[PDB]
């Protein structure tokens, strides 16, 4: 049982960090077919990372439980967003029951009047922005508002967007994420030691928490005398008690909703960005022409059904564009255990890491990689992995999909595209969340006349 080859590193205490910055899939591509192996071991300031570059072998990385493979370690730096002792700062059992929680609450069951939610907001926002006959507009900036709007309206009721409206949601969550410093997976020393941004998701924390308390008590003013028959993510995540019996505390109802919303707000943005800019692609027309045949027959007022059950293919290309250019790049666990990955065994210390990245460019299960084309398959089962798998799948998919899903549709429509440059856009690998080259994103919208 072996240690998997590592790369020889040729920068004393830094490691790998500089090149693995500069470009991240050239250098793993260049790792990978260097050492003839999909299975190796990097170096980030000092820490060893084992990468599952073999598609054959995500099982390995997906499967283990909480107490072999930890997320705890790693994905700790997001503790000022969600809450000390929230989600993974949890005990595992209390981060489990958290997380079920929230997933009970983004089923499809729950789904009923999410669509013509989106779609008014969608409608509303494309009537004040896109108002004239022809634009420039960024697309990036746009969607991302476009899917803030409509996850505050499917998910808060009236009640609360009346002191909280999306507008004002998001900047509390720009504060929120300014403190991040993800690079403390690596060096935890920052995760103790005040910033000048420290402060900043704080002062956001307790306006929230302070604005949903008092929304609460006024709840409780109007159920003295009403059914009151109308929930939403606030009242979902309140009626839930522990299998210990004991309801959450505000400061877990509030961390799951920003976590909800935080985590939504990139992903499904890049997401949907990205499809429409290569649908609007000259290249592609083959594929827009689809998109809109299918489009086609559907109503003004689009329901449940519609978008659940009759866009297969607006689908494949929100997934294709997650395969081709996947929003999180770098998967990773803290290894509690010796484990056991092909050929190879991984030892107790080792971040170990699956990067949807550099899977999705591997060129048996994806001959061609760089060719978005919505209708391939993963020529090896388990391939895909935009979304992770086993235990730490993402609990949101369904719902972010039916946002993507909705804007295409809504958007496609009433509206064409032109790109204004020759080719698509560029991943930017330099944010933490991945998405299209901001600056070349402007692109010309132009009203249909039929
Ligand atoms: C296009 C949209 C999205 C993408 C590409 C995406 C991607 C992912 C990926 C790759 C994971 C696995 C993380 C890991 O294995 O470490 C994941 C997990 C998760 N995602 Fe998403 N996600 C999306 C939308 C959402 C939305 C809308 C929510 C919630 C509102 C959400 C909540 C979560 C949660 C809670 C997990 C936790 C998995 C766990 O630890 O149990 N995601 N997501
Ligand atoms: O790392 C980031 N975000 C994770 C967070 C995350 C990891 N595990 C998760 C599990 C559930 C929910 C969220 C997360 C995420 O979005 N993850 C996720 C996970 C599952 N589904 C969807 C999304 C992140 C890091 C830095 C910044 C940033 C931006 C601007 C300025 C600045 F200073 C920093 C923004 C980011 F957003």
């Amino acid at each position: 049982g072996k240690l998997p080859p590592m790369y020889p590193v040729t920068v004393p205490i830094l490691g790998h960090i500089i090149q693995f910055g500069k470009s991240p899939l050239g250098f793993m591509q260049e790792c990978k077919r260097q050492l003839k192996s999909g299975i190796f071991t990097i170096n980030i300031v000092g820490k060893r990372v084992t990468i599952v570059g073999d598609p054959h072998e995500h099982s390995r990385f997906f499967l283990p439980r909480n107490e072999v493979l930890s997320p705890r370690e790693v994905y700790s730096f997001m503790v000022p967003v969600f809450g000390e002792g929230v989600a993974y700062a949890a005990p595992y059992p209390r981060m489990r029951e958290q997380l079920n929680f929230l997933a009970e609450e983004l089923t499809i069951a729950k789904f009923q009047n999410f669509v013509p939610a989106i779609q008014h907001e969608v409608r509303k926002f494309m009537a004040a922005n896109w108002d004239k006959d022809e634009g420039e507009i960024n697309l990036l900036e746009d969607c991302s508002t476009m899917i803030i709007n409509t996850a505050c309206q499917c998910l808060f009721g009236e009640d609360l967007r009346k002191r909280l409206d999306a507008r004002r949601f998001a900047q509390l969550l720009a504060k929120m994420e300014s403190s991040l410093i993800p690079a403390a997976v690596f060096l935890p020393i920052l995760l103790k030691l005040p910033l000048p941004q420290s402060a900043r998701c704080h002062e956001a924390r307790t306006e929230l928490q302070k604005i949903l308390s008092e929304i609460i008590i006024a709840r409780k003013a109007a159920a003295v005398n009403k059914d009151s028959s109308t929930s939403d993510l606030l009242s979902g995540l309140l009626s839930a008690v522990y299998r210990d019996g004991t309801p959450m505390s505000l400061h877990e109802v509030c961390g799951m909703i920003v976590a909800a919303m935080f985590a939504g707000q990139h992903t499904s943005s890049i997401t949907t960005t990205w499809s429409m800019l290569h649908l609007m692609h000259p290249a592609n027309v083959k594929h827009l022409e689809a998109l809109r045949k299918e489009i086609e027959e559907f109503p003004a007022q689009l329901n449940y059904n519609n978008v659940m059950d009759e866009m297969p293919f607006a689908e494949r290309c929100a997934r294709e564009s997650i395969r081709r250019d996947p929003p999180l790049l770098m998967l990773m666990r803290k290894v509690m255990a010796d484990v056991k990955v092909g050929s190879y065994v991984v030892p107790k210390g080792d971040i170990i890491a699956c990067s949807p990245l550099l899977s999705h460019h591997d060129e048996e299960a994806f001959p061609e990689p760089r060719r978005w084309d919505p209708e391939r398959d993963e020529k090896v089962e388990g391939a895909f992995i935009g979304f992770g798998a086993g235990v730490h799948k993402c609990i949101g998919q369904k719902f972010g999909l039916l946002q993507v899903k909705t804007i295409l549709a809504t958007a496609f429509r009433s509206y064409d595209f032109q790109l204004l440059r020759d080719e698509v856009p560029d991943p930017d690998y330099h944010t933490m969340v991945v998405g299209p080259t901001a600056s070349q994103c402007r692109v010309k919208y132009i009203r249909r006349k039929a």
